[PDB]
């Protein structure tokens, strides 16, 4: 086992965010946030405008649909809204996992699955949902990936990041690609709103909670969004919102510095990846990524210090076989015997079977990648923080969403934990973490709300 060990300590060694790397990061974050706030290509925070001005307030009432694409799933949605008191009165909704073939393949493919999905559900609408005779259905539409906005309800797709590959559409209007494909359909909607996820989730958190401030995603991507003041945009001056402020998805997931502690393992994930040079702070914290992480550390233990035996098991060699939820379920084992650390190893390695020693370091590898993904999440909100200057009672709100923060507990209190010990004692009490409800789809349902024609 020694030569196991020794890749396990220089993984762990590596891997390390110690308070001063984190306080880094953020203030490499925080100059980041300044220099693509000045111009379009000056860094690799693009910090896109998203032409929303002005988040729900809890007052928006009436019926809403929204549409939500994801890295991996994908959701159609309607709200009943009633107002302050009532708040959201009814909501259905129906998710689908989104075909592998569909995010390499062609432009109209993808929006023409999107758009049948949605004719499907509009079919089910009765009762309450049903559509008021002189009215037309008014859609959110939350888009999961960098755009070039042009105006609330249009932008172009800037590239795709993710498992997704389709060049056809790069430079290509969303919205105007969702239109077509639900003319194609038959479907009459509309379009009252583009917005990432990110901006998605800050709305649908500053519907309930006055004090959010930013929305920060950790599931199958990472990414992050806040309210910036307009006069602090230099690069843009398009609407001078009465507002004075601007929601700006950072695209955070893009974010490199020499400050972030990378090992070989990240690096030649990066190299065989769709999309490399780019998304590398996504790569060592988003879900989409951790598990194979995890893959690519075991399967050198498995070639060079014979982990599972003489013969590497084929299914360790499979990119992504290894996935998040797996992580989550073996550091979550606290069993003596960590019988569910060896009962999830046997399921997707398929091997004979695995000794405590073995299980041991599969625990403790999943532990040392968790932990770093979720303390430089923590040096990016500080990193946000830093921003707004708010490193008195001007309380701050982050808004939560993702599969990674919702379900992944270790990883989540790792990141709550780690926020806290970098605000420190006196501007702790300052900051609050909160929620996560289905925000990135139910909060482009409240921005469309929030820009009805109707009353
Ligand atoms: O879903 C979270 C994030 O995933 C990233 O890969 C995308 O580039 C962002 O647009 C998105 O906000």
């Amino acid at each position: 086992w020694g030569r196991v060990l020794a890749i396990l300590k220089a993984f762990e060694e590596d891997c390390a965010t110690p308070i001063s790397k984190l306080r880094q990061v953020a203030d490499a974050m925080t100059v980041e946030m300044h220099a693509g706030l000045a111009s379009d290509g000056g860094s690799k925070l693009k910090m896109l405008i998203s032409y929303v001005d002005n988040l729900p307030s809890g007052d928006e009432k009436g019926l809403f649909y929204a549409l939500d694409l994801g890295g991996t799933n994908f959701r159609v949605m309607r709200v009943l809204l009633g107002g302050k008191q009532e708040r959201v009165v009814k909501q259905e909704f129906e998710e689908v996992s989104i075909p592998p073939h569909l995010m390499t393949g062609g432009s109209d493919e993808l929006f023409n699955f999107i758009a049948e999905a949605l004719a499907k559900f509009v079919a089910t609408e009765c009762e309450d949902f049903h559509l008021p005779e002189g009215r037309q259905r008014e859609l959110g539409f939350t888009f999961s990936f960098p755009v070039k906005q042009t105006s609330l309800s249009s932008g172009s797709l800037i590239k795709w990041t993710k498992g997704f590959s389709i060049e056809e559409a790069v430079g290509q209007d969303v919205v105007g690609a969702l239109n077509k494909a639900l003319e194609r359909v038959g479907l009459d909607m509309r379009i009252a709103a583009l917005v990432n996820d990110t901006v998605g989730t800050l709305a649908g958190g500053r519907y309930y909670n006055p004090d959010v401030v930013a929305a920060v995603i950790l599931g199958t991507g990472t990414n992050a969004a806040y309210v910036e003041r307009a006069t602090a945009i230099p690069k843009w001056h398009g609407l001078l919102p009465k507002s004075g402020e601007m929601v700006i998805n950072m695209e955070w997931g893009n974010f490199r510095s020499s400050h972030l502690p990378l090992t070989e393992f990240d690096h030649t994930l990066d190299f065989e990846s769709l999309n490399p040079g780019e998304q590398i702070l996504e790569k060592i914290i988003s879900g989409m990524y951790l598990g194979e992480i995890l893959r690519r550390v075991l399967l050198k233990m498995a070639e060079d210090a014979a982990f599972f035996g003489d013969t590497v098991p084929s299914k360790l060699r499979i990119p992504f076989i290894i996935r998040t939820p797996h992580m989550s379920a073996m550091h979550n084992d606290t069993s003596p015997d960590l019988k569910i650390v060896g009962s999830k190893i046997k399921d997707i390695l398929e091997v004979p079977t695995t000794s405590l020693k073995m299980r041991k370091v599969v625990i403790s590898l999943c532990n040392i990648i968790a932990t770093r993904g979720a303390r430089l999440s923590a040096a990016g909100i500080y990193g946000i923080l830093k921003k707004l200057g708010r490193d008195e009672v001007q309380k701050s709100v982050i808004a939560m969403d993702g599969g990674l923060f919702e379900h992944y507990t270790q990883f989540s209190e790792c990141m709550e934990s780690s926020l806290k010990e970098l605000l420190g004692d006196e501007a702790s009490g300052s900051v609050e973490v909160t929620h996560s409800n289905d925000g990135s789809g139910i909060g482009a349902a409240l921005l469309a709300a929030s820009h009805s024609l109707y009353l």
